[PDB]
């Protein structure tokens, strides 16, 4: 059983990792890539890039666990024990040569770690579309002067008691809707059709469960990234962001350059949040062109 | 059927006030106080000051409109147009002399432009534990290295599509439970009985409903207080906050030092946002005093 359709040539596998069941999609030939989606979203946020990119990269985009068809975590959900599973994920395909990593949203944090640890083990690096976990991420304020803020639902998310799951189980369809429509400029790209798609998939209760237990380790891994932080980003790096409603704007790039030696930034005009959906041809086209310096 | 019980000596009744049935609760004799509730409760969160205030003065103490037993506004949920309502209820029982009064949260979002536009009608102003509408609710965090923050949820209700009233829907008791308490240093006052009493008034749809048009009108009560706020307060003031988990600490008196002249202040250490419940025996003296230096019964 599949979730989403797998694009033509692609194939839909899994791949046990330190006891953990991940499913990913992988298709092409080349250097490996590997896509690494976020919050309320699965591999099929990146089908579109997917095709294009297999024509020059081996392109994999797994779960992240307990999300889309991916077990839970069996360590944690803090980004250092998430970043585990995807590095050795990325390395059973890559074993013997650096890889290409694209994250967006929560992706970033499960990322981060392992390619600050292992960064020879990264060619090239694109990240979009949510803040590293730092102490920046407690400046952001609670309300604006428009009304609901960028990351009000951290803290909705983080609250104990199981606050979010108890109330958006059952609801899980009109919760994903509001929460992506009110983080997009581009709304008219989320269908009702898509939207079905994606809220059959987080509304399984472990993956509901996990989508928030990610936000529940958020404090953790700023405690973590304040650790490794210490030794910068070496490898070429790019930042996407949405210049538009929900769009993070200038501190994708502002907060990388504290992060990374070598970082070149784009802030889309008239995207938000989800910027393969929204903004899809300027996005591909700015990834593709930057993984392609590297060989392919 | 009363939603929560009368003290002795008071009596439960209604006013209509611009076309709408306003519920309140009025005990005593002498110089009329007005005490206001806030998000999450009714009159009934000031039954326990009530009685003793009675002794020197007219107690009334109004449900909001839309909560409690008070119908719903027929203008709209911004603070200067709830203030309407709440400055003609008090002036229909003391209309030949001021009035103090008392306001907790949203209590205080709904009576500050009534205050500022009609200084003559108030003789003392007691506020408690939430910020006047102003650009200094921009600076609260989203998130805090603890864990949630203090008022992300001024985001959740204030978002369309309803998000509040239909993921709280059926939920209630439960949300109620868990923003009282993660507001509370004292948990332990908030008994079952007390939660199930609340929990069953606001989750009237209508109430429902009300309890988040007031933060959606927010912005706008903001931007009407930027008008507003150019005429200083001029009564004897006094606000009070909690120190402990859920309080504003310092900021409530450090807020209305820009607002008013004569001003006092106090942080009540141990306890959070909801003082006339978790502090209410120093919460009672520190008003009652406050208020007993004006002129009584």
């Amino acid at each position: 059983a599949e979730e989403f359709p797998v694009p033509n040539g692609f194939e839909s596998a899994y791949r046990e990792v330190d006891g953990v069941k991940l499913h990913y999609v992988k298709g092409g030939q080349g250097p490996l890539v590997m896509l690494v989606h976020g919050f309320g979203q699965t591999w099929y946020e990146w089908h579109q890039l997917m095709p294009e990119l297999a024509k020059r990269f081996t392109v994999i985009a797994p779960d992240l666990p307990g999300l889309g068809q991916s077990e839970p975590p069996k360590t944690g959900y803090s980004g250092e024990q998430v970043a585990v599973y995807l590095h050795k994920l990325a390395r059973q395909f890559s074993p013997d040569r650096p890889f290409d990593l694209v994250a967006h949203d929560i992706g970033i944090w499960n990322t981060y770690p392992m390619v600050v640890k292992n960064q020879a083990d990264i060619a090239r690096l694109v990240y979009m579309q949510a803040p590293i976990p730092d102490a920046r991420i407690y400046r952001f304020p609670a309300f604006t002067a428009q009304g609901e803020s960028l990351v009000w639902h951290f803290s909705f998310f983080a609250a104990d008691d199981r606050l979010a799951e108890t109330l958006i189980a059952g609801k899980e369809r009109f919760f994903l809707e509001h929460f992506i429509k009110s983080h997009a400029s581009n709304t008219e790209v989320f269908s009702e059709r898509l939207l079905d798609l994606y809220a059959r998939s987080y509304a399984k209760p472990h993956s509901l469960n996990a989508s928030f237990e990610y936000y529940r380790a958020l404090n953790e891994s700023v405690r973590q990234n304040a650790e490794l932080a210490k030794t910068r980003l070496q490898m070429p790096t790019m930042t996407l962001a949405g210049g538009g409603h929900g769009g993070m704007g200038t501190f994708q790039l502002e907060q990388m350059k504290a992060y990374a030696e070598d970082v070149e930034g784009h802030v889309l005009p008239g995207c938000g949040h989800w910027l393969p959906e929204e903004c899809a041809a300027p996005m591909n086209r700015l990834v593709i062109d930057f993984l392609s310096r590297g060989r392919h």
